[PDB]
């Protein structure tokens, strides 16, 4: 029943401890009440009435907003994104690089604006000024944490840019965290556009800061002592629809080259795998078989845990995006295994998060020109931070099957 | 009749004597040939027959090579740009992005050609040195205002490159003036291709060299003394390529964020208006009321200044291209508001400019680079410079309307 | 007969002999091996059986790669990919933008994924260290003329890098004639699926390791005496893509401009024409009537000379990816006109070399990012480079040709 989920919970809080850089540092504050509050948050959002309310009403004005920001998307491609184009083409008709890449055009245009207009910084500084008072974190990772809901691991810690070269090792660990067990606003609307619950997007986002620092206070306790714009609305809107552009054209090759790659590894694991009396053989099957028991143990049904691995696997060894690729055909009547509606769930909390190791190289890009001579220290915990960020996902997704 | 027409040009002028860093300043001369000289142009080209057929001559060329361009832009979306797109969407047949856009690039390469031919210098020596003689301007921002008749605001000024940074406060402004008050070879292309007339767009682009000059010298008299390649042909048409490429891209994007955002602001103002019983509030609203005294003024028609103020509040208060994308319907016939011919005339030309305060932001990264060092007279300066530019935008605007 | 062949081939030699920059310093071990390599190796695969049986099943794996890179391509675009798009729009459903340019992609990021493993170096090493047994030809040189089979003129030179700054004169040269005579595993990809046979790309891309080295050291002999990483496998992938996705979206404006522009000059050319009795004079017919000669020597048939002319010559005049976009339609059967299949092969061989003017540019700034001192030298050398990829261009279509 509800005790492989709570056994679950356990057996993530234990991986983390045994990893962690100094147990006899762990605060007990930290980590038990960031646990208290990603578990409550999902109670509440999840199970309570209020709470579900309010999440459905949070949910809808973002399905509002996708849909005007379609405006700009029907001005540019005109039929290619109109019903004609499922009369013609069928489910062929659905044109990714034109229904979902454009938005995130949109709404890192969108961000940009409610950044010059002060919105996101208020947000932002009651969300993780809550934090930093209920766990005793330090300003500076409470901030990033809480900004890490609406936007990007390499944007979240610019609201706290001067502060991070002085950042100890715990903290910029913690940063790190941050944006590894989350996503962004932009690819949210995307991953939304593609069939994906947004109500669970927008939960896995919220309880990512909390998960964020949790597990980052586990596995690298704080031993130190830490420390402590456009020239119109226009300009702004302008920065972010560039920043958007860069970000689908980034996006949309690396779906054709990795998908690309996926096919080309599933033909050779077809003759590879024929010499063991598997022909058969492919990617999907490799990742199943694999992460399976790891789906399993996150609350996924004995029969069902198999399929939830290939997109979790692919999830970690690749990256959110592609998974979410593979696993949103399962969202609809056209799905080639039905799934129970928890399982569905559990997935998409469990790849909502940009933890991989490709994110390491982004991390050491943008969050290493704020602090050049850091470099080599998100470099030497990269590793841990990607395993921290993937425990955050997991523990959303265990949370998530409990109350479901 | 046509004493409102004199008493908008009368208005437009006295608004800029107003605004005039010194109004004892003003050289009558210079700011007399230059009224005089947009004023000859106007009905040289709109009202006298022979300049109305070298204007049409002018035009049915730029014409046929936008034409011949679009074989290159049919080899390869094929279908998609073909008749049958009409057959099978209908109006949504017309793909804007591959209609409109490839032209920015096809046009981009074509001037940087005509530029290592010597062709583009050897017709802006001419209109420069003609600008100056009867003006008393200096060369360089002479040459300056009549590049920026073929091209862009940060283009035009690279043909006195080694001059700029030793300029005086008024060259400095007056060649701010001249990149706000016209547009582009590239961008006019794709409004001509939007359905935008090109008679007007190349009118208002020669207008643009006097009128630009005209304002920039009211509004800040020169107070001060003034002073005084790639390896082939087919280099020079990829180099333009690519920054036509790069245009594209950035127009593309800006309009899908943009369109998208007036759709939100739409959505939050029906929201907000319905609480002052005016649930149908949208944008277009705000800046047709607002905007109708202005129309009014420069020679549009009672029933039509609200329609009118849209599209000239939406280009000041955003850019020309998207106000343009919200006015090319209107020149169909499923044009929502059938206007009178002389208030689409107004209407194109009242549009033409790159007069608009995130141009400010463009001047300063373009036009700064020319000269590091004066960047905070550009910045300084931006605002009057949009102003003046949008004098002369609706100065050309009032003199179509004359002779129309 | 064969006579024909041979004396193309002497030609080809002869013109390399009289333009060398010393040919009493002709090493006739390095020059002769060179030419027999070349020889040899278009026997052995195009004419002695087993050799030709090695050619198609490394050209049939490379149609699978294709295939399987496709799938991305196919994610992304949907129905506009598909079967359905040749129903509705007939030839025109072939959409270039989305079946062509994406396979750039998927096979930058192929390619970056071969390098990480250690597959494309182990190559080279082989193929490269067999060069300069046989010819005597330096260590990096021999090395960044094998790996121009597999990547383009800047990328090959990598795997030699700290070695560029003190090549010799000579050295440097056969480095840019290696590139110049040579394409890319991206755009091979590419002109596959344009219809060009993989057997004939293949073999021009082997073969033109001997013959840029053969034509390197006859124009410059050598008189001086020579010398002598991503984090993980999915980084590697990504940084293929972004690579891809800027040289997609590069060829795809430059096809749109190049194009269009070759429209406006036969507009222009028929009126310029016309003059002289010749309205229907076009850029085809004159770049036809120049190269029928050249065309004629190495091995076309009299009455195809002048067809086979325009594509050679559209080659060297602007690139050979123009060049392939204008004999695409002659292998298909609505080609204009009925080519045979010998005239076919040498058209595809003479074509695959990035050996034009506009390559000097690429190389300036590729190549010359390695050694900043040597800019000067490249910029030398450039066009007797060029010519010297031609002649090789050329002596690989005449071989083959020969044994055809
Ligand atoms: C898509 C379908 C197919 C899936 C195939 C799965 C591929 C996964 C292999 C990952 O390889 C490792 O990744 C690390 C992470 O980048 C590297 O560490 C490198 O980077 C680390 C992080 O900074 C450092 O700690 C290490 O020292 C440094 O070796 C490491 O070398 C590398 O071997
Ligand atoms: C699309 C539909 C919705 C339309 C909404 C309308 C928005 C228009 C608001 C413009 O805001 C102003 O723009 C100036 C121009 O950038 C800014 O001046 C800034 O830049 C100027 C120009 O250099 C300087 O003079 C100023 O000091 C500097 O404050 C100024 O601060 C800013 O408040
Ligand atoms: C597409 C259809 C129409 C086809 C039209 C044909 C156009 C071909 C003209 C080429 O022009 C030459 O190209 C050289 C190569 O770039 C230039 O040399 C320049 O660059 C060389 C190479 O480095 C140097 O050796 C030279 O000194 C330097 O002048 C040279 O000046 C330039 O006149
Ligand atoms: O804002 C973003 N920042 C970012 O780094 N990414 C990267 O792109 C991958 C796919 O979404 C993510 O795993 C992450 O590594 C995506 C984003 F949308
Ligand atoms: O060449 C150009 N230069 C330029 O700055 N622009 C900018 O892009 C906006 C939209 O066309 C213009 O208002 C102008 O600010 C456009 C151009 F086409
Ligand atoms: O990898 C490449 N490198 C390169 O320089 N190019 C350039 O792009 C032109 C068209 O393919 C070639 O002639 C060559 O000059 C293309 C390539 F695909
Ligand atoms: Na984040
Ligand atoms: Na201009
Ligand atoms: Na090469």
């Amino acid at each position: 029943s509800l005790f492989m989920s709570c056994c679950g919970m356990a057996v993530l809080l234990g991986i983390a401890v045994l990893l962690s850089s100094n147990r006899k540092a762990i605060n007990l504050r930290t980590v038990g009440g960031a646990f208290a509050i990603q578990f409550s948050l999902g109670a509440f959002i999840l199970y309570v009435p209020w709470g579900q309310e309010l999440l459905r009403g949070f949910s809808d004005a973002v399905s509002n907003v996708i849909n005007y920001g379609n405006d700009g998307t029907s001005f540019l491609f005109g039929g290619l994104v109109s019903g004609k184009m499922f009369e013609v083409f069928g489910g062929g008709g659905f044109i990714f690089a034109f229904r979902v890449l454009p938005t995130l055009i949109f709404f890192s245009a969108l961000i940009s604006v409610l950044y010059y207009l002060g919105v996101m910084q208020w947000v932002i500084r009651i969300l993780g000024g809550g934090l930093q008072k209920a766990l005793g974190t330090s300003r500076a990772e409470s901030m990033s944490a809480a900004a890490n809901i609406f936007v990007g691991q390499t944007e979240a810690p610019l609201v706290v840019r001067p502060f991070v070269p002085k950042m100890t090792q715990s903290e910029l660990f913690a940063v790190m965290c941050g944006g590894l067990a989350s996503i962004a606003g932009g690819v949210l609307a995307g991953y939304a556009s593609m069939g994906v619950k947004i109500e669970y997007l927008v939960a896995a986002s919220f309880m990512a800061a909390p998960g964020g620092l949790l597990f980052a206070k586990l596995m690298m306790p704080e031993t130190e002592k830490p420390q402590d714009k456009p020239a119109n609305v226009i300009d702004a809107a302008a920065g972010g629809a560039s920043a958007g552009l860069q970000l689908a054209l980034n996006v949309g090759a690396m779906l054709i080259a990795f998908i690309g790659l996926i096919a080309l590894i599933n033909g050779m694991l077809g003759g590879i795998g024929g010499w063991f009396g598997m022909p058969e053989l492919k990617l999907e099957m490799l990742l199943g078989w694999l992460f399976a028991p790891l789906a399993f143990l996150i609350g996924v049904p004995w029969n069902e845990a198999t399929v939830a691995g290939e997109f979790i696997g692919l999830k970690t060894v690749a990256n959110e995006f592609v998974a979410y690729s593979q696993f949103a055909p399962y969202l609809t009547e056209a799905a080639p295994v039905v799934l129970s509606e928890k399982t569905k769930a559990i997935i998409s909390f469990a790849l909502c998060g940009f933890a991989n190791l490709s994110s390491i190289a982004i991390l050491l890009g943008g969050l290493g020109s704020l602090a050049p001579k850091r470099r080599g220290d998100i470099a030497r915990m990269g590793v841990k931070a990607v395993i921290a960020g993937t425990l955050s996902n997991l523990m959303a997704a265990t949370i998530a099957g409990f109350f479901l």
